[PDB]
DNA sequence: GAC
């Protein structure tokens, strides 16, 4: 499993996807999630969410013609979600945010 | 796009 700030970064950067851990709140969703029953540890041992759209309504990333922006879940393990997302472009810009989109940090 |  790799769920760090820094191990996702480095994936991201080397393979351009997220490593096998992640799955999409779709796929989630398919496999009994339940957002309201933090339920994700017990229908996905091991996994977290990431891979879905950031759509930076904010504008507080970058943007440009045709970028398109993706989030996925960090320091992940158990229970509810945290606050910890890595945003990355499909440009491979990467990004960091400890407070649930509200700030972010460059950091590759 | 935590919920």
């Amino acid at each position: 499993v790799i769920n760090t700030f820094d191990g996702v970064a480095d994936y991201l950067q080397t393979y351009h996807k997220l490593p096998d851990n992640y799955i999409t709140k779709s796929e989630a969703q398919a496999l009994g999630w339940v957002a309201s029953k933090g339920n994700l540890a017990d229908v996905a041992p091991g996994k977290s969410i990431g891979g879905d759209i950031f759509s930076n309504r904010e504008g507080k990333l970058p943007g440009k013609s045709g970028r398109t922006w993706r989030e996925a879940d960090i320091n992940y393990t158990s229970g509810f979600r945290n606050s910890d997302r890595i945003l990355y472009s499909s440009d491979w810009l990467i990004y960091k945010t400890t407070d649930h989109y509200q700030t972010f940090t460059k950091i590759r």
